[PDB]
């Protein structure tokens, strides 16, 4: 598909058996999801953006389905205001910017 | 062009007659550039990100050239960690997401 940018590029994702709405974000290196208690090991991390840093839990090799396209990678979980799909997963679904 | 996301989508921009590097950021509503001197009126504004809010200077109807494509729109200037081109200007240059 093609997604115009008049509105936020929000799409449905499937993760850890749950459906959620997330932002396709070319400005995020990594994927940051709202608080959810996913099973398995995790490592503490701090990620910074506008306004400073927040503490997140880094889970590795997490599967996520993004509009029917599967991707497997690192997911950071924490008090993010929005579910953010970053480049680590956008690359796997073949997403590009075009103008 | 078509820009893949294996690397950060950084491009050269031209603003106020100066060249800079900026990130094409589909997760940003607005365009926020690091501290710099622009001519003309500006108004104080606040914008929020992953880590909280920052104070910026809002410059309206600013000419900016992004990877060779012209835009005239709002530019916020302030303590952003990196220059980000948001949707307000990405739409003007005809940028879309595709997978
Ligand atoms: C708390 C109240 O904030 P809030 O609810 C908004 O919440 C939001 C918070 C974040 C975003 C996404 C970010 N966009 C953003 O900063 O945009 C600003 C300017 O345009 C406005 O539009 C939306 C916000 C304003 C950006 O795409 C991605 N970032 C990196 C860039 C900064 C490059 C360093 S990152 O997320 O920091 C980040 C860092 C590290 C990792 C791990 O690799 C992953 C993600 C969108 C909405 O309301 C406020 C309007």
């Amino acid at each position: 598909p093609q997604i115009t940018l008049w509105k936020r590029p929000l799409v449905t994702i499937k993760i850890g058996g749950q459906l959620k709405e997330a932002l396709l974000d070319t400005g995020a290196d990594d994927t940051v999801l709202e608080e959810m208690n996913l099973p398995g090991r995790w490592k503490p991390k701090m990620i910074g953006g506008i306004g400073g840093f927040i503490k997140v839990r880094q889970y590795d090799q997490i599967l996520i389905e993004i509009c029917g396209h599967k991707a497997i990678g690192t997911v950071l979980v924490g008090p993010t205001p929005v579910n953010i799909i970053g480049r680590n997963l956008l690359t796997q679904i073949g997403c590009t910017l075009n103008f």
